[PDB]
DNA sequence: GACTTGTGTATAAGAGTCAG
DNA sequence: CTGACTCTTATACACAAGTC
DNA sequence: GACTTGTGTATAAGAGTCAG
DNA sequence: CTGACTCTTATACACAAGTC
């Protein structure tokens, strides 16, 4: 694991791309451990005072040399690597849009109204996790694009995004593609999208939008689904929110607990002729003023008993995570918050940043446990002023010098304080936290050396 | 001086509160120092993971009996105790706004439209100066209030405030009165506001904005001023910068260094039949396309020579430190950024910050010499890190231990570059800087005990 | 003296944000 | 697109420490 | 070998933000 | 309301270190 060192981190994340020029690869490393280390901050910040490294900096995001889809490619051949430690792997997938409203927008592409302030690009994503434990292992692909104001000027079709994300993957996968499971939203219900995937004896679970016939039964999948035998259910805590609508009104989301059969069943589409397996989970007696909790799956994957057919929910349930990455690419690593000038060099630093966002994800992973040394983390040194700084602050539950300690010392560290008692801390806090870890680390590390030369302190 | 650590500074400023239970006013110091130390992040964050803290803090907030205003009241006798030192002072009078958006705003003031979501406070403040060397000595009034959606229900006029304002500095000044120059924007050009002015024999320079006329010589003051010699006149370095208009148009506006002329004289207004002093400033040979330079300035002071004329446009100069304050308030401390849900909580935590905001400035200002050694402002244990982590980052320039070096080893230390080679940096990286330094003490500190205990580091 | 009010610890949840 | 949190405001108890 | 391209140091300034 | 910055993109030189 090259990850809590930066610089470490940056090299395996990096070392391969292929720049056409080394001189180029080694700054894109260096590059990318300053801002891993600054995760969040600006070029500036993160030279640390350095010119010639603010400088090499700038310098490379706007090299007319250096291609955004080669640094892309890189970090994504690093995900590959480490996948092959897995034998199961949930290939997420989904897109997001990253938005401007600076000067180079007006270079950019349209994603909203004709007239909007606001453009930039489209990017589809395969978000790669572990499916034992679901880790998060890295991306695998990204396809970025304009969107033009006329569609009749458009290269071709938005919606083959998935389908090309696919040949990606199986490209960069060879044999590990067998152990891959594709898991897309309801906009991947497209039949020639699962033709493809069938076609190519991939896995996949993608959720249902479009009332689709069941070629046996000629009923509505929902239908013919409903008229499968209950397999059993199973309960979700839906937790409390606030919520606003479109308009602003606001109004609470109290916390819930929703109880949802479970039915699934083969299905054949006419398109192809295609068979494949399809799970429905529907909330029972439904609240009287909520909106009902439905999931019409499709999928590759077994469904015939209550085991099979859950682990087909909880696979969906995974999906999310690659929000999370949005999130961490955004208001994370700082992906719009960047002012480039020119499409190209803002192409650059964000696709970097694509991996700083993953990389915020997988340290609070680090810290989470499955009674684990703190030691198999941290160093001895960082262990130290952890419990020297958290004096006190342990809770009985937690094993002294455990992971689990670790990770809720980092995350105190970081201002949580379990607010809705749920135990788990937000990326955002654990980031926070690590961050005030590794800069006192430096002030302890400074008086270290110190002594070590016979230096008085203070 | 109480001011770098923040426990001694927040019971400088507060100790005095007369909240009618001496356990309010102890719990506003501790609250005032956490939020102080950790300057525009979260009350828990704030808390460093102290239940009762936090619990502690948000308790107080709400309390319905401690009066925001007796907060207010309480620091500004905090800025007059240190006022006392200082033979003259400049009283920098300005309004700003509290917008908020959340669902409290619907008991908030107007701000814009009668439609706008944008809703809270209008504040007028007064912040006061040491004449010497312009540093930044506190607060010393708040004016708060709700603008109604319908004028008829105004209380009283809005330009009442300036009065307000006077009121109350003279009643907490006192025989220090005397030594203060008030500063004010046009909106100021009041008569009634002059003649008060005037009539209690206080000092004042107020840019003028109407077109008055000059009772002796029947000319507008503008003319009238015009007619007097030129008594030399000054220049000054327009910096380059970026505008945006209303309609988002971008355009660049270069560096120029523009030459003024300087007039002034005695004048006499019918209202009250007052004299006082002028002073005009107006740009020569200007631009081609820009809005020329020009300030008629009206003043209770001496204008007589080329100096006496020059100090008035010195001192109005100055007038800017409240707009830096406006900043400080909002992006430094996080005024806007509060979600307490009743308008008196706000109110509270609000008031609290407006003081945070203005350390935020004066640190900066305690890092700015005039070589003096960094030992007066700094431990010799803050020296001595600073001095490891600074390492080969001195520039020639930079006498060694000096403040002069502290100032740019802690503007480093918070990402600072010299971008536009001013040599200044902002208060929010000096703050950067020093919240870095500090953080690092910690972890310094923590080796040196353990060490102190004969304890092994890592 | 007779009553309130704050604190440190507990429990719980509504309000608000940026991802959808 | 079946969310995941933090900030903020309560509630309760056994004291402590305030007011009038 | 014959030409480009990056680096560490320099100089300067346009673009963008939140205060007005 | 006469702004004060940081982020971002150049320019130039003497080398170094790349490509083809
Ligand atoms: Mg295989
Ligand atoms: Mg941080
Ligand atoms: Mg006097
Ligand atoms: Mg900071
Ligand atoms: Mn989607
Ligand atoms: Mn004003
Ligand atoms: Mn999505
Ligand atoms: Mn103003």
């Amino acid at each position: 694991s090259a990850l809590h060192r930066a610089a470490d981190w940056a090299k395996s994340v990096f070392s391969s791309a292929a720049l056409g020029d080394p001189r180029r690869t080694a700054r894109l490393v260096n590059v990318a451990a300053q801002l891993a280390k600054y995760s969040g901050k600006s070029i500036t910040i993160s030279s640390e005072g350095s010119k010639a490294a603010q400088e090499g900096a700038y310098r490379f995001i706007r090299n007319p040399n250096v291609s955004a889809e080669a640094i892309r490619k890189a970090g994504a051949m690093q995900t590959v690597k480490l996948a092959q430690e897995f034998p199961e792997l949930l290939a997420i997938e989904d897109t997001t849009s990253l938005s401007y409203r600076h000067q180079v927008a007006e270079e950019l592409g349209k994603l909203g109204s004709i007239q909007k302030a606001s453009r930039g690009w489209w990017v589809h994503s395969v978000l790669l996790l572990e499916a034992t434990t679901f880790r998060t292992v890295g991306l695998l692909h990204q396809e970025w694009w304009m969107r033009p104001d006329d569609p009749a000027d458009a290269d071709e079709k938005e919606s083959g995004k998935w389908l090309a994300a696919a040949a990606t993957s199986r490209l960069r996968m060879g044999s590990m593609m067998s152990n891959v499971i594709a898991v897309c939203d309801r906009e991947a219900d497209i039949h020639a999208y699962l033709q493809d995937k069938l076609a190519h004896n991939e896995r996949f679970v993608v959720r249902s939008k479009h009332p689709r016939k069941d070629v046996e039964s000629g009923l509505y999948l929902y239908d013919h689904l409903k008229n499968q035998p209950e397999l059993g259910g199973y309960q979700i805590s839906i937790p409390q929110k606030g919520v606003v609508d479109k308009r602003g009104k606001r109004k609470n989301r109290p916390a819930r607990k929703a109880s949802l059969s479970l039915r699934s069943g083969r299905i054949t589409l006419k398109q192809g002729n295609i068979t494949l397996n399809a799970v429905l989970a529907e909330e029972i007696n439904p609240p009287k003023g909520e909106t009902p909790l439905k999931w019409l799956l499709l999928t590759s994957e077994p469904v015939e008993s209550l085991a099979q057919a859950l682990r087909v929910i909880d696979i969906y349930t995974h999906r999310w995570r690659i929000e999370e990455f949005h999130k961490a690419w955004k208001t994370g690593a700082g992906a719009e918050r960047q002012r480039m000038e020119k499409p190209d060099n803002l192409e650059r630093m964000v696709s970097i940043l694509s991996f700083v966002a993953v990389r915020l994800l997988q340290l609070r992973e680090s810290f989470t446990p499955p009674s684990q040394s703190a030691e198999t983390v941290l160093t001895p040194d960082e262990c130290q002023l952890l419990g020297y700084l958290d004096k006190g602050k342990r809770k009985r539950k937690e094993k002294a010098g455990s992971l689990q300690w670790a990770y809720m010392a980092i995350a105190r560290l970081g201002g949580f304080m379990d607010s809705k008692r749920t135990g788990i801390a937000s990326w955002g806090a654990l980031w926070e936290g690590w961050e005030a870890l590794q800069s006192k680390l430096d002030g302890f590390l400074a008086a270290k050396d110190l002594m070590a030369q016979g230096i008085k302190i203070g």
